[PDB]
């Protein structure tokens, strides 16, 4: 493909069409102007001028999110601090993000900067060491996020990593929290931390882990103990949006709590995320399996086509890697499920894991 366009441009469009679609009138519009913002750094870079991100599995540094739960619609992005070959675990263009989010929009880098010299070190293991995004409801402000690594020290070194991490910001005493998570030792594990980049008294700090070799009946159990979390809703879920398989045989679940949620017995701390771009054959596949999850609610069903819509540019049916993650949690009126898209601007159908990992993996 003949690359014409600048990645952020080619984004931006795509990231304004969908605020339009999803109504989000001027707050669509400042979010386009923070994409914009968080993106200007990589410059006139087309797609094949960024190193491949950790982003979006094919290699693209930009995840599109679309909240179908019951409440108003919200748009998200994240992306991948990064500059045209430079290593993307350079910790540079990440260093860079929170100065300007906090002094363009507010953003609250207290915890960030609690964190930044150990989770943005010069000498990061791992092929990536940030993703940052942005979130949005019409009528609403903005709100900013920060992913972090937790193999900057190693792929085994995760737990010890993120203990130094809860050290930094005081809640070392939530660390029972992460552990009773683990439920088979060696095959749950934790990987990304995050923040929400606000001030606020709900602002979140976030331990994603994934579940290797691991079977539904397996990532009920981690789930069950959370508010809400009813077994066998989980595995019929799960189920679903696998197509009827039994095990997350190559690429992981991936589950998440929020640790200071998790002894407030209010919001309920967790999410699962399924993968959806490797136990299905195409992206066709993976929609009627949206559908089926939504089929009692038409709303979200129309929303979810109506942005795939404007996201997608081939076939479904030629391939996957449109769809990156669908997750889920309790909600009122319907669980609350986010649906997470590629722009796809490199190959159609990731391998596990996504071409960054592998690569980095040999
Ligand atoms: N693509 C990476 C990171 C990531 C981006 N969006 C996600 C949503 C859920 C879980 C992980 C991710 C992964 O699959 O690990
Ligand atoms: C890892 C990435 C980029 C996204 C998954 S976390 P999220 O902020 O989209 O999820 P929530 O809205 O907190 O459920
Ligand atoms: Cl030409
Ligand atoms: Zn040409
Ligand atoms: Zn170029």
């Amino acid at each position: 493909t003949e690359e014409l366009t600048t990645v952020r441009d080619a984004c931006a469009r795509t990231l304004e069409n969908t605020a339009r679609t999803l109504h989000l009138g001027a707050s669509g519009t400042e979010f386009v102007a923070a994409f914009r913002a968080m993106t200007d750094h990589w410059g006139a870079a087309r797609p094949h001028d960024l190193p491949l991100s950790d982003v979006s599995p094919d290699g693209s540094p930009v995840e599109y999110a679309v909240d179908l739960g019951g409440l108003a619609p919200a748009l998200q992005f994240a992306m991948e601090p990064l500059t045209a070959g430079v290593p993307a675990r350079d910790p540079l263009a990440a260093r860079a993000i929170m100065p300007l989010l906090a002094g363009r929009y507010g953003a609250d880098a207290t915890r960030w900067s609690a964190l930044a010299d150990r989770l943005l070190p010069d000498d990061a293991h791992g092929p990536h060491v940030s993703m940052y995004g942005a979130e949005v409801r019409a009528g609403a402000p903005i709100r900013f996020k920060a992913w972090f690594y937790l193999n900057v020290t190693g792929p085994d070194g995760a737990f010890n990593l993120l203990y130094s991490a809860l050290e930094r910001m005081g809640t070392t005493h939530l660390w029972p929290v992460v552990q009773a998570h683990v439920h088979r030792a060696g095959e749950d594990v934790p990987f990304l931390l995050s923040l929400d980049l606000s001030d606020d008294p709900a602002a979140r700090v976030k331990v994603y882990f994934r579940h290797f070799a691991a079977d539904v009946e397996e990532v009920a159990a981690v789930l069950k103990a959370y508010p809400g979390f009813e077994p066998g809703e989980v595995r019929a879920f799960c189920k679903v949006m696998m197509g009827g398989r039994r095990r997350f045989s190559d690429q992981p679940a991936v589950t998440c709590v929020s640790l200071l949620d998790a002894q407030t017995f209010d919001r309920t701390a967790a999410t699962l995320y399924v993968p959806l771009w490797t136990y299905a054959e195409h992206d066709g596949e993976v929609r009627q399996r949206v559908h089926r999850t939504l089929a009692a609610w038409p709303e979200a069903l129309y929303r979810y086509d109506s942005v795939l819509a404007g996201i997608a540019h081939r076939g479904l049916d030629a391939g996957t890697g449109i769809h990156n993650y669908i997750s889920w949690q309790p909600g009122r009126t319907r669980p609350r499920m986010k649906v997470y898209l590629s722009p796809e601007m490199h190959d159609v159908t990731p391998p596990p894991l996504g071409v960054s990992q592998q690569h980095h993996l040999s």
